[PDB]
């Protein structure tokens, strides 16, 4: 029951020790409390009606703002996102295209706006501060963190870039890892968009901050000594819109290719598996086999293991977009296969992060910009870091599990 | 009736003369004719037989052109350009993102060619000289007076970039306004798209050459001593369509993110307003109950004038091309507002200009480009610039609607 | 009959000597093997039965993999391109901005794919390596002509970029005329969509090498003593994908822009045609009457070579891609002009090349990136490469129609 969940958690742990650079420099009053954070948020919000009050509540809000946003690709593509869509085209009718990918520009477009009235630089200042006095943790590393809950990897080092390129080895790690452990607000209103429960997508990203420092302090312990715009609000707005563009046509050709990718594997995998008596052999089938134990590990049951497995393992082989367009089908009632409630949030939350390879060359591109000096420590630090973002992924789905 | 346009016209050049950086500087010969060929324009192509038959001319023309460009698009989207989009989804069949924005891309293709033909810069050389021998103006800052009626603010000043450099600081100003004056060629195909009437777009951009030269000199006098290729035909139209289709996304990345946050400010003003008594509270009623007298200045009647203060305000605020979009409905019969003739013109050369402060920074980046020393002169005369701007498109708004 | 096929070849050959920089440095071996080679390729996959085995074979590979591919596309466009479109819009239910492409997309990918798995450098070596040891050709000029059978003509250089900067003008030469012989993987998977056989379209793309070859060391012979990566696949493919983007954007930009464009030349040359009494005057006509004597020239029915010339001369003085967007209706049982299948198989080999002037602007960007010092000899070559080009797709084309 409950005390399969006890011992995932005691085994992700056990992961990071066993592949840190120094375990006698870990410091127990970080480590500790960045789990004690972790596990409470989940408690507070899962649990507690007061907590699942406050969480509803802001997840109303982001669903409020999505459809708002939605008048402007409303205004572009016309009758292509009606209801009439679904009379003619049935399930067809959703366009992808239109339906997702322009909320990705809306909401850049927002958090740049946010960014220039001062409202997102409040918001982390007061929890990146309530980080780094719990924890220990550095000024710039706790900031970063808390920025990672709404923006991406790439995005949140900005509060903190003049910095970046003095900061220890620990630092720039925790740094990496809090991007790997968390998404960006963007996707989440995309994926928000795909019918994934808003609820887990915010919980899962404010799990982030001190998920991303837990196992980034585990694995690399801090044994240096740490230190320490727009015109116009409609230029902000501007700005944030054309980022958030080429965000969406990345990501729309990315999904194009991978997608189109895997099924010529999948075309492959079956003639490939003819030669030994297994023609139906897919890539979903490789996945699921391969990941299963680490989906029953983190509270998923057996006879759901498999399929929970296909999921968490192309989040981590490809991106948690390409995962997430997989699983999206699993929230309807169209589903070829009826998961519990419980697996479907543990399925949510481990998926709930950009921790993967290629997530290492966005790292050294941007993070890299700023701190030009440093791109070969966050090419040496690259693995290690993504794995340390998974566990964070895992640890806050075994979490979200355990109270449900 | 007509008096109170007299005084419209009169109130905006007082306000130019206020806001002058030296009233005893100003040239009586170059404003007074500015503003006599403008004027004369308005009456030629406005009232006079002969001159309304010359405009009709250049404006059928110009659907021409359109309806050719949309050989292009109808190749690529097929049958959701069809007439059988209105047979399936009513008034959603129009989709604007494939209705309007393809055409920024086969005219910006068309001007690129016609420019490496020769043609623009004869007409520009003609008009352009014409300008410089009645208003004493000199000779680069005409030219780009000239060229901005078929341009934009960026690609206008390409005519005499090497002068640029070096040009006063009465120049530049002239160079900045003649741009926030006007619009483009592009985008002028895209209004017409929506169903903004040709001819007033036409008209409007013609008289934005002297009118721009108009309150630039009015505001900024000069007080100092002024002085004085693609390989193929083919190369130049390829140029040209990579040249609108960046156009084309950044404006529709544009509309999705403004449209959209309008709808989370009204979304937010409804409740902030309720705290008052007034949760209707929406942004247009803000709007137009702060333009309302500027609409009325200019020759909007008093049961019209807050309507038209909207759309006016709108433009301001952000640009002319959401204003343009949020009125092209009440351009057709399933208009919530039926306006009257003379007013649906008011509005449209009132809003047909960049004058903005977001166009600030894209002149400080494609001017700036040209004079990489003269980006702080840009800076500073900025929110001038486009107050001149703004004088210009209201004024030849004012003469739109006395003539009509 | 076949008396007409051998004196095109003869005609061809010809007026590569009388445009030669040096007809007494013709290297016989190496014209004679380059021929010999181009010729037997044909009479191999087009004539004897294992050969055409062979060839349909690996063309339904290249279906199966579109066809996988067209899942990504199907997920991102949904109903939009499924069977539903053709219920509702009849014939302009096929959308070519989703049907089309995307494949350039998906396909950039999977190439990207098999560079970093060493598949494609594996393929090209032997491939270029039987080329040299057959015509006396240079190293890095055969396996730039072997690349450029799959990849286009500024990627094909990038298997030999620390050659080039010093390989002497005759082999720089051929590296261009090898490019602008062949087209790419990409934009052949797109033709294909648009119902060209694929047959017809990898026979070309490998007749295209020796091909390349043999009009470059005709017009420019040897007269000089020549010498002689992603962090992971996933990387690679997304990497592919960027580039594939950046393709599918630009080419329907292209297409949008010529297309349009070519609709207002017809409007023009009709007013100014019935100036002459031939108000039916149109660009197709003049290209038709202009290229027949072309197109019969290679074997093309005299009932039949004004038409066919059409499609060849708009492949010229634009690009391919429009003139195959022109070509498709033909291919399909709603086609205005039924053309036997020896003239459909002419006009698809001859239109199956990068050779026209646009692509030298082209070539000066991408492979004068390589060598910067260079680009002055790229420019001056320019034209005479893409007359050999073009000679090196007429002489395929002749070739193919001779065996069929
Ligand atoms: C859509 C619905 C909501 C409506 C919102 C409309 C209100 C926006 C007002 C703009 O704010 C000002 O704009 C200036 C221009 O962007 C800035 O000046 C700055 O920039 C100018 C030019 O670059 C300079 O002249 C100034 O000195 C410099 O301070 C200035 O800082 C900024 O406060
Ligand atoms: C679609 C319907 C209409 C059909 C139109 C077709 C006609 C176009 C003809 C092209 O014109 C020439 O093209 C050359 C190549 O672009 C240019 O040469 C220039 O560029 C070459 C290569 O860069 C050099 O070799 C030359 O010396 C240099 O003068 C040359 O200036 C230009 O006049
Ligand atoms: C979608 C279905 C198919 C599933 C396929 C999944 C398998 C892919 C495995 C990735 O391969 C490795 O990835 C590393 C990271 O990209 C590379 O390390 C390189 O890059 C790292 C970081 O940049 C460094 O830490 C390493 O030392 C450096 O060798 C390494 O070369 C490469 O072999
Ligand atoms: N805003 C950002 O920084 C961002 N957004 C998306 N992605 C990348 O795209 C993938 C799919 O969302 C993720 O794994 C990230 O690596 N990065
Ligand atoms: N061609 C150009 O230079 C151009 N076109 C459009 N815009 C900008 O985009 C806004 C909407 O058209 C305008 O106010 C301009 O600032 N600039
Ligand atoms: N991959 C490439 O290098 C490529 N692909 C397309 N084109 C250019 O685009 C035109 C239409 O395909 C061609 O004539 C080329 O000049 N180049
Ligand atoms: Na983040
Ligand atoms: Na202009
Ligand atoms: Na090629």
């Amino acid at each position: 029951s409950l005390f399969m969940s006890c011992c995932g958690m005691a085994v992700l742990l056990g992961i990071a020790v066993l592949l840190s650079s120094n375990r006698k420099a870990i410091n127990l009053r970080t480590v500790g409390g960045a789990f004690a954070i972790q596990f409470s948020l989940g408690a507070f919000i899962l649990y507690v009606p007061w907590g699942q009050e406050l969480l509803r509540g802001f997840s109303d809000a982001v669903s409020n703002v999505i459809n708002y946003g939605n008048d402007g690709t409303s205004f572009l593509f016309g009758g292509l996102v009606s209801g009439k869509m679904f009379e003619v085209f049935g399930g067809g009718g959703f366009i992808f295209a239109f339906r997702v990918l322009p909320t990705l520009i809306f909401f850049s477009a927002l958090i740049s706006v946010l960014y220039y009235l001062g409202v997102m630089q409040w918001v982390i200042r007061i929890l990146g501060g309530g980080l780094q006095k719990a924890l220990g943790t550095s000024r710039a590393e706790s900031m970063s963190a808390a920025a990672n809950i709404f923006v991406g990897q790439t995005e949140a080092p900005l509060v903190v870039r003049p910095f970046v390129p003095k900061m220890t080895q620990s630092e720039l790690f925790a740094v990496m890892c809090g991007g790997l452990a968390s998404i960006a607000g963007g996707v989440l209103a995309g994926y928000a968009s795909m019918g994934v429960k808003i609820e887990y997508l915010v919980a899962a990203s404010f799990m982030a901050a001190p998920g991303g420092l837990l196992f980034a302090k585990l694995m690399m312990p801090e044994t240096e000594k740490p230190q320490d715009k727009p015109a116009n609000v409609i230029d902000a707005a501007a700005g944030g819109a054309s980022a958030g563009l080429q965000l969406a046509l990345n990501v729309g050709a990315m999904l194009i290719a991978f997608i189109g990718l895997i099924a010529l594997i999948n075309g492959m995998l079956g003639g490939i598996g003819g030669w030994f008596g297994m023609p139906e052999l897919k890539l979903e089938m490789l996945l699921g086999w391969l990941f299963a134990p680490l989906a029953f590990l983190i509270g998923v049951p057996w006879n759901e293991a498999t399929v929970a497995g296909e999921f968490i393992g192309l989040k981590t082989v490809a991106n948690e977009f390409v995962a997430y367009s997989q699983f999206a089908p699993y929230l309807t009632e169209a589903a070829p296969v009826v998961l519990s409630e419980k697996t479907k949030a543990i399925i949510s939350f481990a998926l709930c992060g950009f921790a993967n390879l290629s997530s290492i060359a966005i790292l050294l591109g941007g993070l890299g910009s700023l701190a030009p000096k440093r791109r070969g420590d966050i090419a040496r630090m690259g693995v290690k870091a993504v794995i340390a973002g998974t566990l964070s992924n895992l640890m806050a789905a075994t979490i979200a599990g355990f109270f449900l």
